[PDB]
């Protein structure tokens, strides 16, 4: 009773039905943070795609970038794009950002472990968003 | 419209009512994964504070230590205690596992960015648990 099991390791995204495909709660590169700080209190999600003027997803914004950003010793308001937060991590260029649903749990597992990060957004082939797997998604089906 | 305002981040965390105090989820230094896992998904919080004999706080274990166990090349089952994670990091000697109700804001903040993590458990005088802070409870209280 090996952990993980080795068949779930080598199965992919879709063939587990891993991840929230639907109703995806996203922002832009020109959104403000009072906007993303709305979004988490009110509508109670983790984290943001944060997509560019064609649709395609360069971060992820997430709480702890809001509390990051606090924790500034310099003056800011909330009035600054939550393209600040790429001052502190690039999950883009690390390629810890994105994932596709024909790859692996391994790959999606040892992906999140590198940069420790807690989700990935599930792309098509324009790095356009399709949906959102998370460390819950990935538990519920381990179990 | 400084953020954090600065009559916010002077302030206790019993001054601003932040984090939750009752029905708290947590675990034991014997407890195995599974126990955990089954919390997770079931039960669904976020991170269990996990406790010695003495009910003192010694760790905090999460989602992610769950998938950073799977990630792990060597042989693992659930049956391993939660403390496996502790080969990984420290929360308790990094001083970033605890907090005490009376410390401010700015104090939790910082002690939460220092080393990117997601909640403290606030402890008594001999550091048993009273409750827990997380960034959705700090981000309920900055709106
Ligand atoms: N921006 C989002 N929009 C919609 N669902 C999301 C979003 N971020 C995370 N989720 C889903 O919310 C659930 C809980 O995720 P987690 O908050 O990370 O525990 C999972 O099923 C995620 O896939
Ligand atoms: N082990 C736990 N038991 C009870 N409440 C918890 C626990 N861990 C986190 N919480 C609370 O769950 C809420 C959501 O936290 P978060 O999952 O980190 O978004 C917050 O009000 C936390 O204080």
């Amino acid at each position: 009773h090996e952990f993980p099991k080795p068949e779930f390791m080598s199965k992919s995204l879709e063939e587990l039905q891993i991840g929230t495909y639907a109703n995806i709660a996203m922002v832009r590169t020109t959104t403000p943070v009072y906007v993303a700080l709305g979004i988490f209190v009110q509508h109670r999600v983790s984290a943001l795609p944060v997509v560019d003027e064609k649709g395609r997803v360069v971060d992820i914004y997430s709480k702890f970038d809001v509390i990051n950003l606090a924790a500034e010793k310099t003056y800011n308001n909330l009035d600054v794009s939550v393209t600040k937060a790429l001052q502190h991590r690039s999950h883009y260029f690390e390629g810890v950002l994105k994932c596709y649903l024909h790859e692996t749990l391994e790959t999606i597992i040892n992906r999140l472990v590198e940069a420790e990060v807690h989700r990935l957004v599930v792309v098509d082939e324009n790095d356009v968003v399709k949906g959102i797997v998370s460390l819950s998604d990935i538990l519920q089906a381990l179990v």
